[PDB]
């Protein structure tokens, strides 16, 4: 078991590692059907999101993907500072798999 | 994927962007009996529903009108700028499908 | 579809609009069987319920009245101003159908 | 249906009142198998369970069980002042049936 | 049924006690398939898991997992105090059990 983002990370195919420092610039959310997802940005113009649930996603993810856009809310709310991000990068936007805060 | 409110609603007939910039006014809830929705309004006169659930609405869409209604309050309790709201012009009142915080 | 508490309130048999104005005084919650419920007071006493869920609500009503109470409890926390309540007066305290958040 | 914590608690056996009229000292926390509780104390030294989920209890309890760890959670976390709480003194620590918060 | 923390802790194999009496330094959460867990640092370096949800767990401790996420990530936010955690130390890092708030 990982005892970091990055190590997290690596684990997996398709991903890298953003390292933001940053609080979140804009939050979005939709609930309009087969687009029921959050869109982050931050003032640098980097675009992420939290996919769709599909049958990219086992069932174990379904209740971390509502968590996270929970998560990405209350930061976004809070100006909490986003250290950094694991995503897939073989989607547009970046799709996010991990997120840590430290600050 | 859009990356973005406005590229997204545009994905949809019968919808449209509502440029806000502005906290919300009021927020209302209800529980009583088929009227179990939110309702927004801002000081410009501008009201919005969260529809009640309905057979409009796919599976994956009921997760995420719950959290839209978390959302609106959220947002109106801490004051939150509403950027943008993405709605359904063919229901009285305009109903969302989406929305950006961004300040 | 009403846009607004007064209209929604309108709408059922046995119901009234409290004008408060006011945030909660006190909150109270249970989770003693067959009084899952929770109660708020107002400074002049007046005193409300979300009702115990029971055959007298519809299954469309369930996780409204859950929400309710999510809803009470963070606008007392947040000393929010409470505009209107739609009540039930045919129960004894009067119980909460719908609420209005504003200045 | 009573109108307020001291006549709910009233209405069961082995209970009383406690009227502590200060914030949470301590908000502990398990996940450990057959443990999956909360304990709460003040400065006074009292203390109190959220009792693990088990057959004393009803159905319609198991929701609001979640609700009471919830509201002691984030009760302890804005320093909200614990008006009184109904517990059931069968049970050691006490067990809380009700919770009341004011000034 | 235990009434702190510590007493708890000794009543499970595998555990020990850390005291902390610091806030959390970094909340880390994944929702990578069989990664869906989080993980928080103290500045001494101290690093904590919450558990990917698995065979080792019984059926009540699936919500109470889900709990503890939700207690770190606003902990973290609030800058709360944790006092102690229990923690199984046959994994790496060590696993969260349970946790206690206070100053
Ligand atoms: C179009 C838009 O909204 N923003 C782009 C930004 O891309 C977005 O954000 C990235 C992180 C990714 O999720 C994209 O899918 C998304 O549209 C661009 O970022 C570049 O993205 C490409 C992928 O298209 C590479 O990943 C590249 O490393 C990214 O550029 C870096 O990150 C940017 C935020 C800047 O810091 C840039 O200087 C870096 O080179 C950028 C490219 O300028 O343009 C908009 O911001
Ligand atoms: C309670 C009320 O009557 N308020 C009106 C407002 O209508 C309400 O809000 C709109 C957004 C919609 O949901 C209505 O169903 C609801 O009653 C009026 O809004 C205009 O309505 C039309 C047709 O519905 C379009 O939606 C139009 O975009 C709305 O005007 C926009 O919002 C206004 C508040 C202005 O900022 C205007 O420039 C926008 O284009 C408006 C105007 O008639 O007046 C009250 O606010
Ligand atoms: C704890 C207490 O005794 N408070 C009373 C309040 O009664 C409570 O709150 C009302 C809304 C209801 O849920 C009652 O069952 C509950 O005990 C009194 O409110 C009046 O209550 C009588 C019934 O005993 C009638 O229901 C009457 O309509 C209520 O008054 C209206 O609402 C008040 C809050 C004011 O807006 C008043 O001017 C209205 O006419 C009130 C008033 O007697 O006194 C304490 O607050
Ligand atoms: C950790 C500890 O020992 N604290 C005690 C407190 O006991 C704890 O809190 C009470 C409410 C109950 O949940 C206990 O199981 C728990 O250990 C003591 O309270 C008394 O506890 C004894 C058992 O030792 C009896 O249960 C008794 O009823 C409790 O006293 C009542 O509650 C107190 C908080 C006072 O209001 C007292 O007047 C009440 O009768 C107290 C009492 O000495 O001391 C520490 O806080
Ligand atoms: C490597 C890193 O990121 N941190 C180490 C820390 O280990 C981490 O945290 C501990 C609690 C455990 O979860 C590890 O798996 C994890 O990598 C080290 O902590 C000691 O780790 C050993 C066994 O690895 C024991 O768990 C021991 O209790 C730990 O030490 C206690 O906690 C420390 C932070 C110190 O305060 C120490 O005095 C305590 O005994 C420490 C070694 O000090 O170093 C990094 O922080
Ligand atoms: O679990 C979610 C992930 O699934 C992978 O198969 C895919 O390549 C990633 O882009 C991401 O969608
Ligand atoms: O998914 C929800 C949407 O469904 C459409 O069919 C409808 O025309 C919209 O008004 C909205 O209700
Ligand atoms: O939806 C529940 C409501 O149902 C009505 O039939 C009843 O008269 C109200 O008091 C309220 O309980
Ligand atoms: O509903 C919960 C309550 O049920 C009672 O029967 C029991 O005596 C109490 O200690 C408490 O557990
Ligand atoms: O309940 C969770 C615990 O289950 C035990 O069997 C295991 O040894 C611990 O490491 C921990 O996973
Ligand atoms: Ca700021
Ligand atoms: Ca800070
Ligand atoms: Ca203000
Ligand atoms: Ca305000
Ligand atoms: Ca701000
Ligand atoms: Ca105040
Ligand atoms: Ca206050
Ligand atoms: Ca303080
Ligand atoms: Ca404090
Ligand atoms: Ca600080």
């Amino acid at each position: 078991t990982p005892q970091n983002i990055t190590d997290l990370c690596a684990e997996y195919h398709n991903t890298q590692i953003h390292t933001l420092n940053d609080k979140i610039f804009s939050y979005t959310e939709s609930l309009a059907g087969k687009r029921e997802m959050a869109i982050i940005t931050f003032k640098n113009g980097a675009t992420f999101q939290v996919e769709v649930p599909g049958s990219q996603h086992i069932d174990s993810q379904k209740k971390a993907i509502e968590r996270m856009k929970d998560t990405l809310r209350i930061a976004y709310l809070t100006e909490a500072k986003v250290e950094k991000l694991c995503v897939w990068n073989n989607k547009t936007p970046h799709a996010i798999a991990a997120i840590s805060m430290a600050n």
